[PDB]
């Protein structure tokens, strides 16, 4: 159905997903000549992110990512409308190229990238309702390179595993998913854009934060060899590599900074 | 119909002209995970590249560029096969963002990028019949920055404003084609890749020169202002502006490089 290499690949989206070549395109560059700083872009308030040990979340191999189901209780407060989480995924390159975030700053990708989707819970009902909705996602975007181990991020790349194969799923006790954001969350790019995956719908906030985490060079390469996207018992395996979309044209517009 | 911008953008070329969503599509993020020094790639020789000033080549504005006609006695030496010129052109950006190179360099845009078109005349009797057949193009990219006024340059730019709309034609005498050329232009990357424009035939030996030429930022801004992609009585007239191709996912290529 849709894929990041080959005839299905990110080119082809907009014949089936026809927003992905409409406006508002994500992911983008992020580079000086197009930022402004906002005074008006105050510090989010990561609400329920303590997840309770004693509930277990569902992670999955979906074929296009990693994804981890969140519960609604845990939300974003600080925009307009409560966001309320929905799952976290993540993006990467291969062990030939190290290099799969989906933003960049000043034309350099990070190793990787996590995104922690939200929906407005104020206006609707869940996530999917919300998805080709105004004001509809608020994602929380977190760009990864390779530095000292994080015991945080091993508490999801311990279980990858389990999600070997598309279809496949497991169990991740609750942990504190705020350990997985960088330090100085206060710090950040806003804008407007759209899902970076199908059906590209121009519905999301974007934030992404201004400094990176750190993964070790042996949790970066777990992460881009542990999984397939293919089923178990497909007889032409496809290794889930460059699960990113390439940047989009972004002219005439503004990233916002919290920071000057 | 395809555009660079909106609903018939690049995003959606694959609609219309399946090999732009196909495999080994151009241009390319030149960066130093998939550089692979190769003691094989000779220098070029730049044969019947000096145009007679007594003659006179067609320049035309095609709707997506401004393209200059060359004879097919113009030929690179040095390749598997004679290639013959048939036309050389630009990409570019615009007044407020003068960053329209389509091959990048370590994820940065230079200002302008120029290509000149050959195609395998020891096989084929044309460049359209070169152009959906194995190694039936060579194109050779030059790096344009901003800087100093290019007197070479200003043999094509001098003429612009004889090309304003779509489907307008003139005649430009004969310079010497090698002036357009960089220093060193036995350094170079060399790889597989397509048209950039539709239908994105994967049909290109490319050769990128390393080192960059200079153009004015007055330059810059006559391209970028005196083009339209409309025909002179089009009521709903569009700029030739930002007309490059997003860089492409390299599936599985290496860039080959005639320096070390
Ligand atoms: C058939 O496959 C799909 O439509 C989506 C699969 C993968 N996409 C996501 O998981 C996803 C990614 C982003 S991103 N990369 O922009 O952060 C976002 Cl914002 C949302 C979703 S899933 C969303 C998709 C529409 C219905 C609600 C769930
Ligand atoms: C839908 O097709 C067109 O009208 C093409 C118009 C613009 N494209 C080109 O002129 C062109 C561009 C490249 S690039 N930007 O990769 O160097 C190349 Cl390699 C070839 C062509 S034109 C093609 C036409 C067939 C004979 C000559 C080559
Ligand atoms: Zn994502
Ligand atoms: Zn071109």
């Amino acid at each position: 159905k849709w894929t990041y290499f080959g005839p299905d690949g990110e080119n082809s989206w907009s014949k089936k997903y026809p927003s992905c070549g409409g406006l508002l395109q994500s992911p983008i560059d992020l580079h000086s000549d197009i930022l402004q700083y906002d005074a008006s872009l105050t510090p989010l308030e990561f609400q329920g992110y303590n997840l309770s040990a004693n509930k277990q979340f569902l992670l999955t191999n979906n074929g296009h990512s990693v994804k981890l189901n969140l519960p609604s209780d845990m939300h974003i407060q600080g925009l307009q409308s409560r966001y309320s989480a929905t799952q976290l995924h993540l993006h990467w390159g291969n062990p030939n190229d190290p290099h799969g975030s989906e933003h960049t700053v000043s034309g350099q990708h990070f190793a990787a990238e996590l995104h922690i989707v939200h929906y407005n819970s104020d206006l609707y009902p869940d996530a999917s309702t919300a998805s080709n909705k105004s004001e509809g996602l608020a994602v929380l975007a977190v760009l990864i390179e390779m530095g000292s181990f994080n015991p945080s991020y091993d508490k999801i790349f311990s279980h990858l595993q389990h999600v070997k194969y598309k279809g496949q799923e497991a169990f991740v006790p609750g942990f504190n998913i705020e350990e997985l954001l960088p330090e100085r969350t206060a710090e950040y790019y806003r804008y407007r854009g759209s899902l970076t995956t199908p059906p590209c719908n121009p519905t999301v906030l974007w934030t992404v934060f201004r400094n990176p985490v750190q993964i070790s060079q042996e949790q970066l390469l777990a992460l881009e060899t542990a999984l397939y996207c293919t089923h178990m018992d497909d007889p032409s395996p496809r290794e889930m590599i460059n699960n990113f979309r390439q940047v989009q044209k972004f002219d005439e517009r503004l990233v916002y900074t919290s920071f000057s």
